[PDB]
């Protein structure tokens, strides 16, 4: 007799989410003047918390900022609480339809993997919940090339990347190729530094250390070493910056140590 919606917030690439990043989470309830869906009458934020009790009529939910790393997904959909207690799906707000009933569940759009759906829950099948699904914004990984004065690999060196907030991982030089990469990888306006480590055993200290924020987006990045900035291809204090789309890559050269004599 009482009649309400809510949202559960899942995820796709499986992760659970903590509440630090659904501080980010913001989510809208609308309600139409017209079956049309074209104009809004109120509109009021809702938790995922909550249940908002709701009176006959239109209506439309759309996720206005995903919680903070997922990406965005500013689809409304649009359904309508009905006089008599039915509840129906009109579509997206790009894609207004003539109106379904929602029996059980009905599937909305695909989330990478996974669909959103809505499902009328509750004993006089009269809580309606949508549950909307959030595909993990891209990651971004760190590759070492090190090398000596001689352009011959070198290994031994170690390099130890201190994230803004979170703990430091360091790895040691591998003479291939292929280099190193840090199983830690860069996550989406994310703010990271790092320099060696410990010097290798023949070679020189490395004092610059490189700090690296990626973007919102996750798919692009700016690197400075010792503040200054650098590009792919170009090379201060002994490291070459090379990006591949997702992937940075350090090329460093060390120097042997000065031998005075007795």
């Amino acid at each position: 007799q009482q009649y309400g919606f809510q949202f559960q917030k899942k995820t796709t690439d499986g992760t659970d989410l903590s509440a630090d990043q659904l501080k980010a989470m913001q989510f809208n309830l609308t309600q139409y003047s017209d079956n049309s869906f074209q104009q809004a009458s109120k509109t009021n934020a809702i938790t995922s918390t909550d249940l908002q009790a709701l009176a006959p009529g239109y209506y439309g939910i759309q996720e206005a900022a995903a919680p903070t790393g997922y990406q965005l997904d500013g689809t409304t959909y649009l359904f309508q609480l009905t006089s008599d207690g039915q509840w129906q799906y009109h579509g997206t707000k790009d894609n207004v339809t003539s109106g379904s009933v929602i029996n059980g569940q009905q599937t909305l759009n695909p989330v990478g993997d996974k669909s959103d759906d809505f499902t009328v829950t509750g004993d006089h099948q009269q809580i309606l919940t949508l549950t909307k699904y959030d595909e993990p914004k891209p990651s971004m990984t760190l590759r070492v090339i090190k090398q000596d004065n001689q352009s011959q690999y070198l290994a031994g060196a170690a390099f130890t990347l201190q994230p803004s907030a979170g703990e430091a991982e360091t790895i040691t030089s591998s003479a291939t190729s292929e280099g190193q990469a840090f199983a830690t990888k860069l996550v989406a306006d994310g703010t990271y530094t790092m320099s060696e480590t410990k010097a290798p055993d023949g070679y020189q200290s490395n004092p610059a250390k490189i700090a690296i924020q990626v973007a919102t987006t996750g798919k692009e990045a700016t690197v400075t070493i010792d503040g200054e900035a650098l590009k792919p291809g170009e090379s201060k204090n002994g490291y070459t910056l090379a990006i591949d789309g997702s992937t940075i890559t350090l090329q460093a050269i060390n120097q042997p140590l000065a031998i005075l004599p007795l």
